[PDB]
């Protein structure tokens, strides 16, 4: 698709078969949920945003579908304001800017 | 052009006399740029993401030229770590995210 930002970019995410809405956010290196269960081990990363850092959750390897589009990556899971995104996950899906 | 998301995707703005870096947020409400000086009235704002809050100042109807494209908008200004071109100002020079 070609998404404008006249609204914010929220689109339908889908991970361990269940659906949740995320943010397509150029500005974010890394993914970030909302507390949520995922498998395996996890590994600590401090990661900071505007308003400063957080400790999150980091799972390796995990499939998530963006929009339909299919990715494995990394997700990290922790307090943030809204689903995130970022551009670990919006280059597996081809995802470029355009003006 | 065709932005690439390998990398942060990083740019020249133009504003108040002064050449900048900046980051294309396409999540990003607001466009907030570290402590400098512009003309006019401004508000103070509270402005939230990952981390938490912090206080900017709002000035209005700001003009800003982003890689060659002349836009006039809301620029928030205050301690943020980096600075954002949010979608307030991507709109306006046409920003779209394709894949
Ligand atoms: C390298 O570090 C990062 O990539 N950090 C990211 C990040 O915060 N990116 N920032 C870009 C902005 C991310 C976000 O768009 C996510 C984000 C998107 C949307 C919401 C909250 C957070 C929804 C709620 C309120 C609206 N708030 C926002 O739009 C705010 C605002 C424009 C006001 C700063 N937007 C954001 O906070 C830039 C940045 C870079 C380095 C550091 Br240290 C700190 C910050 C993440 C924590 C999301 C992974
Ligand atoms: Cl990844
Ligand atoms: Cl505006
Ligand atoms: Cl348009």
């Amino acid at each position: 698709p070609q998404i404008t930002l006249w609204q914010r970019p929220l689109v339908t995410i889908k991970i361990g078969g269940q659906l949740k809405e995320a943010l397509l956010d150029t500005g974010a290196d890394d993914t970030v949920l909302e507390e949520m269960s995922l498998p395996g081990r996890w590994k600590p990363k401090m990661i900071g945003g505007i308003g400063g850092f957080i400790k999150v959750r980091q799972y390796d390897q995990i499939p998530i579908e963006i929009c339909g589009h299919k990715a494995i990556g990394t997700v990290l899971v922790g307090p943030t304001p809204t689903n995130v995104i970022g551009r670990n996950l919006l280059t597996q899906i081809g995802c470029t800017l355009n003006f």
